[PDB]
């Protein structure tokens, strides 16, 4: 697996989600880095995992999660 952007929307609002779901992101093996836009409800997870793998750990922060594309 190769290091790519995946540009996914979720389920937040509030300014305390969009950071647990910062720090449940943080320290994966497989992600280089992250950029999250609470304003576009939207996750960038710079990473070299599947997407499917992607979208069940943002799943693990108690939300759901749709993906957009690549970046
Ligand atoms: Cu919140």
């Amino acid at each position: 697996g190769t290091l790519c952007t995946l540009e996914f929307a979720v389920q937040m609002t509030c300014q305390s989600c969009v950071d647990a779901v910062r720090k449940s992101l943080q320290g994966v093996a497989g992600v280089q880095d992250v950029e999250v836009h609470l304003e576009d409800q939207m996750v960038l997870v710079h990473t070299t995992l599947p997407s499917q793998e992607v979208q069940a750990l943002l799943e693990g922060t108690g939300r759901q999660a749709v993906l957009k594309g690549m970046g």
